[PDB]
This record gives structure tokens, sequence and C-alpha cells, in this order.
């Protein structure tokens, strides 16, 4: 799935998300949890555990989960449209 | 200063970035060298040693090196103007 996101009429994006990692080191970045009020709430096509591939082109399947907070909430300062870019997991 | 970089006329940047901090944990993300072909030699204005704040709006004071380079790589793969903001920091 993409997922462009309208941002004019919404504001907030509306998602915590998670690093996840087994021992082995084979994971990703994942929707934490779709706030009640945001984009994504409001989409409706993302769910909590799915997998955070891609956000306006900047992949997300190798960052640092503290790098991956910050970069999104500067492409969420950017005006305009965000493009999240997803696998759905399926829980 | 900000640095906007032309991409048009050029095709690739011409910088490796590196992480440097002491043992105290303060530190960031700095021109490692500018390669002799690109925009960013091109342009003249940045040097070796200058610390990398921010990327297309995007913050740098608190990324992981590898996630700065591979971060600066997928802004470089979107089409158009590359905004460097940079402390000039006299070597």
């Amino acid at each position: 799935m993409t997922v462009t996101l309208n941002m004019e009429k919404y504001n907030f994006l509306g998602i915590s998300i998670v690093g996840q990692s087994n021992e082995r080191g084979d994971g990703g970045i994942y929707i934490g949890s779709i706030m009640k009020g945001g984009a994504v709430a409001a989409d409706g096509r993302i769910e909590p555990g799915d997998m955070l591939l891609q956000v306006n082109d900047i992949n997300f399947e190798n960052m640092s989960n503290d790098d991956a907070v910050r970069v999104l909430r500067d492409i969420v300062h950017k005006p305009g449209p965000i493009v999240l870019t997803v696998a759905k997991c399926w829980d």
C-alpha cells in the first residue's frame, strides 16, 4: 500500500511508531498505535503492527527507531502531502 | 549557511559525511570529504569538518551516522533542489 495522506484537512498524522527485532537482527519499524484523531485513523487503511517501509521517498527499512521518530516528525512539519509506503502485516 | 544546490546541472552531491562524538556524547554529523566532481565542490561554500544541521528540512543534529548516510542518499534520489543547512566550523 501507498497511502497518500491529505494533511491540509487534518494537521496531525496520529501514529506512534516502534522498532522491533528478534535476536537475529531481523525486523524493522512498525505502526505502534493509531490515534483516534489524526490523518491515519481517518484514512483507515493502515493498522497497528503494519511495517513502515517508506515515507515521502525516505526509506525506513533500516532506520534506527529514534531517528525514525524524529525524521517522521520533521517530514510532518514540511507542509504538504505525506506518502507512506506500508507492508500490511495482519497483526 | 543555507546552500541550496542545483542538482539539475550536476547529478551527484559529492560529500562523504561522518559521525563524531567525544566521550561526553557531544558532537554531530560532519562533512567528511568533498569530491572533486560534485554539486558541493562546485558551489564551493562548504568545507570538510563543517557540521551538517539540516537537509531539506530534515534535522541532522541527532541523526545516527548510518541513518544520516542512507537518508541523504534517499533525499539525493528525490529529483530536485537540495537545501543544506550548515554550521561553518573553521577545520
